[PDB]
């Protein structure tokens, strides 16, 4: 019985490798601590699709055809506007991006490489419009075209913000869509995977994928790990609230790793951002939160993940924190992109077994002769 | 390393069992011959979640829960009307289910047994009137809300046509229903359980399986089996066309299966009423067919599937067959709703691996430098 997969490896794979053990992390054969200091969120994604570092003239072409990708038509908008005004921002993206597959021409293409791909500009880029504009729209604000000029980063805090951000911000979030770009087979990627495998279309797996990534114990950490440090209030309360969560058998948020068994690798990257622009009273409950799980869980193979300090990141930055989990899908369509196109370029449906356990053979007696 | 995930077993279950090699299925331990000859789905989908089968009382609250849960809210009817004509049902049905999801108060509330099968009451209410409202909408039709008086399938043919259809459709559609609802850890429910194992809300993973059953080699077969005997013509054509196709390596929709290595129990069944009310000429076809591939695939483990001869039975009950994929969704709505139950009750989050096979170290390097 593989409980949760564990372990069990579905299929031969090109684009990421994961050393859990080690905590280490590449992309196509580089590190992500090299891809977060010396590339953009645009070569990453050139990188995971293709499988190497575009040249000058790739690179800028690239850029081109994602910038131009950008707007969403006016009936997109109009479907925004008629989505409850209160539904939380992974379920209206959900939404929204359904609707964008009901509108396109290949909207119930059976899935191929080359088509995935193609698709996944067009969603890659749309995004992080859908993400800002429908925090906008929510809240009574003027819809913000994207401006093709802007980085993909920049961009978002563009829109989101209604100005353009400073140096310092765009490069934390284009870092930060970096760090979520790719990832293995994590459940939403395995949920986009399996999807896939039954040729289905493009919208139909990533929908998959975002309806996973938006649970607590997945992407939807993100927000759940900052909450937690405002739950838990000042860095004093810290050893009572662990000691606490620990008797109550409370998952630390933030914390712990079905393949990582030691300190996420994008979690040291987000922790240098959080240092310099997170809130310092935060940033004080998370480290000392921090100190306290290396200190009793770290044995046990729990340390920090990706989604503990990011959050504290992006609050810098001025973004509402119902935010986070759809940037975390503003970075994963990459990942998600480029693993739909390699699963299917050799499918082969994903159909596993359960073990039944129970009575087989029961005979079925007429409702009237039941007690 | 298991491509496929072929025979790996992930979790337990006490909802369903197959008997791939000897073609046997059971739901909660009863026979699917017994449930589609005594049973309705509305009895079944009951069993399939609490794991037994209603008293009196039990199944006539529960037929009561369903039916007022069946309509659907002025603002879902209008999105309905904004979408494009164009689209396809299970396309317009994931849209519009999302949406009901938004509308939800409880939308976003991560998964618990209890509260799985609250929201599934209502999203499995719901399916046939989205599905057959939306190819009304969609053709300048009048929406016909649901009559409460008529069974779960009656009332899909009654909505779908505008008229109460006579007893033997009903029971036909009743049965397609119950053959439809459960069948373990298929695809589209993996998919159901994926989402459900990061706790995400009932929406999410109700999505996930929607848009897996869609695939043509998966749930999407249905409609490409009926549309496949009506390509090959002619009984005449069927042995020309079968090696054409075996040759050209094209897949023959309707048979093979990951499990059964043998005629599906499933299939037999639909093939029965397929028999009684399918068109004559499409039923010699595809018996001509089911002939040749029990001829040359047999021996492969290649057999006929459940969407086989579905098709069919749905064609002679006047369905348009755009709506047949849509019709698995509505029955296997159940057995998605009970996995989805089920898994979390003592949930583990659904993370594998991959073998990577390429270089890891690499030196970035600067792009004047490339
Ligand atoms: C990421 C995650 C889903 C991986 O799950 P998994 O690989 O199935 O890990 P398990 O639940 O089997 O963990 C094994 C043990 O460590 C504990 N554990 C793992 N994460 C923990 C956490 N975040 N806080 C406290 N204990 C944790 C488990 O309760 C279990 O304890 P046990 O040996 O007494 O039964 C999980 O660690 C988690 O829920 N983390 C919190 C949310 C998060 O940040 N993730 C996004
Ligand atoms: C149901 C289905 C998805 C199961 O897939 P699976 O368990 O992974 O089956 P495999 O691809 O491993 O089958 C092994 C071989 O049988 C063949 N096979 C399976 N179904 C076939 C079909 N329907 N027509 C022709 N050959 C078939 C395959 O092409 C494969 O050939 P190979 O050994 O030369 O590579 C598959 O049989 C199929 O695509 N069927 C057609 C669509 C259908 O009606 N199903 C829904």
């Amino acid at each position: 019985l593989a409980k949760g997969l564990e372990d069990v490896y579905i299929d031969q794979t090109n684009i990421c490798y994961i050393d859990g053990k080690e905590g280490k992390l590449y992309y196509r054969g580089y590190s992500v601590e090299e891809l977060a200091e010396l590339s953009t969120f645009e070569e990453v994604v050139y990188l995971l699709w293709w499988g190497k570092l575009p040249s000058l003239s790739e690179l800028e072409n690239f850029k081109k055809e994602l910038a131009k990708s950008r707007g969403l038509p006016k009936e997109v908008i109009e479907i925004m506007e008629a989505l409850p005004k209160n539904t939380h921002p992974m379920g209206a993206l959900r939404t929204i991006i359904s609707y964008l597959g009901n509108i396109d021409d290949s909207g119930d293409i059976p899935v191929t490489p080359e088509e995935v791909y193609r698709i996944g500009i067009s969603v890659t880029a749309k995004i992080p419009t859908i993400v800002a504009n429908w925090y906008r729209i929510k809240n009574g604000l003027e819809y913000v075209p994207p401006k093709e000029k802007l980085s993909h980063a920049a961009n978002f805090l563009y829109m989101l913000h209604g100005e353009e951000p400073p140096k310092e911000w765009e490069k934390a979030m284009d870092v930060a869509l970096i760090l979520y770009a790719e990832h293995e087979i994590n459940a939403s990627t395995l949920a986009v995977m399996t999807v896939g495998s039954t040729l289905s279309d493009y919208y139909s797996a990533i929908l998959a994928g975002i309806g996973a990534l938006k649970g607590p114990i997945h992407g939807g950490a993100v927000e759940e790990a900052i909450k937690q440090f405002m739950e838990i209030g000042s860095p004093e309360k810290v050893e009572e609230w662990f000691f606490k969560a620990l008797q109550q058998k409370r998952k630390i948020m933030g914390a712990g790793h079905r393949v990582y068994k030691t300190y996420d690798p994008r979690a040291r990257i987000f922790k240098k951002y959080a240092s310099k622009l997170g809130d310092k009273k935060l940033f004080e409950i998370a480290e000392r939160l921090e100190r306290l799980v290396e200190e009793y869980l770290s044995k046990k193979g729990i340390s920090i993940n990706v989604d503990y300090w990011s959050g504290l990141v992006f609050y810098g930055m001025k973004i509402p924190i119902e935010l986070y989990t759809t940037i975390f899908a503003m970075g994963r369509i990459a990942g998600w992109t480029a693993h739909l196109a390699e699963y299917v370029s050799h499918n082969r449906i994903i159909r596993p077994r359960l073990q039944y356990v129970g009575e087989i053979g029961k005979k079925y007696l007429p409702i009237e002769l039941r007690r």
